[PDB]
């Protein structure tokens, strides 16, 4: 139907646009610390600590699938890493630290993103 090929045009354009975002917060992480899933076999006993891993890998694989059906969704995958980070590693870590830097740099990118998908649609 027509009605269904405009759902995907728009589907199709949100995935662009947070594509742009996603690497403008993956620049936000110069170190690399959160651009790829935790190894079990390097951290074998993760999965007791965090139930939901998330990094920007996976995000960038759910993304190519146009599997981001808004911006919430995105941003709770975006908070997951973050949050998952904050939690495992201890405060005085540069682990934790990269998190928050991350956070609050990534919440000015955030912040402009949600007024460009009210904006347009």
């Amino acid at each position: 139907s027509m009605e269904q090929v405009a759902m995907e045009l728009r589907l199709t354009e949100l995935t662009r646009l947070l594509r742009s975002v996603l690497d403008q917060l993956q620049d936000k992480d110069p170190a690399r610390i959160f651009a790829q899933p935790v190894s079990l076999k390097e951290v074998p006993d993760y999965l007791d600590h965090i139930k939901h891993p998330m990094d920007f890998a996976t995000m960038r694989k759910r993304l190519e699938a146009q599997g981001y059906k808004n911006l919430h969704e995105f941003e709770e995958d975006f908070d997951l890493i973050i949050d998952n980070c904050m939690k495992y590693n201890a405060r005085d870590t540069v682990f934790y630290r990269a998190a928050v830097r991350l956070r609050d740099q990534g919440g000015v990118v955030l912040r402009q993103a949600r007024r460009e998908v009210d904006s347009i649609g």
